[PDB]
């Protein structure tokens, strides 16, 4: 995301002071997260007999667990990857480039087909099979999970903002670009402490809007203009912001300024969701974790033991 890291207030917190609280995690951050996290002593991912990588599964039920037990009750969010994604205020132009000049005519040769398997590879190792695997993983362990209209990080903001959820759950710090009053990093991985990042906190120390960070998050370069503006920094972004002429200066050198804004600032989201716990199907996760995808049956049934019993005595 934005490398916001070394400019904006934050505070390391405790996992003591976070329980009780409910957050939103931004499903496909945490699946790379634990993807690249969660591998073998030689650096190597984690895979069944099959030799197709668990590391996503283990992070999800794990990690997953971990946090109930310190009465953290999460809800996923999930992108909803398939075709149509359009963020309801992202119609106009791209998405991808399917659009306009996405180099368009004949040509099928030795290449193309060599090309053929170039393709479905660029979705990384985190494929649409294993995203819809991870869904119904968290479908067993009676967890509840959104599929957004589009960005999951947009959408977990909303429902931050709204109130149903404490923070959003994420390693980058864009949910705040949305409006996210609270995001919270480390807790997909803890190599670090927990960190908090209270919108509020950020916006009163730098003496900025929220449109004006983001005015500083298009300078620097988010996702939807990679390599931002001439190279500039969050320190001459800041102080272009601080003058007032950032505004002017993004509409030169940005093309669809305006249209990046409205991405941030209206994004498409959605009410139809259930924040409800269920209990765990203990057999049907063994089958899918143990039986399918290689998992030590002791740890799996002991952690779907104390998942049962948490969500029971939760409920
Ligand atoms: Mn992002
Ligand atoms: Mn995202």
């Amino acid at each position: 995301g934005v490398q916001f890291g070394d400019f904006i207030p934050k505070n390391i917190i405790s996992f003591e002071d976070l329980k009780g609280k409910k957050v939103a995690i931004d499903g496909m951050n945490a699946l790379y997260q634990f993807l690249t996290s969660i591998r073998l002593r030689d650096g190597s991912p984690l895979r069944n007999r099959k030799g197709e990588i668990t590391s996503a599964y283990n992070g999800v039920f794990y990690k997953t667990i971990h946090l109930l037990e310190n009465d953290i009750t999460p809800i996923w969010v999930f992108d909803g990857e398939p075709p149509k994604l359009k963020e309801k205020t992202r119609k106009v132009r791209r998405e991808m480039k399917e659009k306009a000049e996405l180099k368009m005519k004949e040509a099928i040769k030795k290449e193309d087909f060599e090309e053929a398997a170039k393709y479905a590879k660029r979705v990384s190792y985190l494929t649409p099979k294993m995203v819809e695997n991870c869904k119904y993983l968290l479908s067993l362990m009676g967890i509840p999970y959104v599929e957004a209209p589009s960005e999951g990080e947009a959408q977990a903001s909303y429902m931050a903002k709204k109130g149903d959820v404490w923070a959003v759950v994420s390693q980058d710090y864009d949910a705040l670009l949305y409006g996210a009053p609270r995001v919270v990093r480390n807790l997909t991985t803890t190599k670090e402490m927990p960190e908090l990042i209270e919108l509020n906190e950020v916006l009163e120390d730098l003496r900025i809007s929220l449109d004006d960070l983001i005015d500083i998050a298009i300078f620097m370069g988010t996702d939807y203009n990679p390599g931002g503006v001439k190279g500039i920094g969050f320190k001459r972004a800041y102080e272009l912001v601080r003058s007032g002429v950032a505004k002017d200066v993004l509409k030169k050198e940005v093309e669809y300024y305006d249209e990046i804004k409205r991405i941030f600032k209206e994004p498409k989201v959605t009410d139809n969701y259930s924040l409800s716990l269920k209990l765990p199907d203990k057999e049907g996760i063994i089958k899918f974790l143990v039986d399918e995808n290689d998992f030590n049956y002791d740890r799996v049934k002991k952690h779907v033991d104390k998942l049962y019993n948490l969500i029971a005595n939760k409920t």
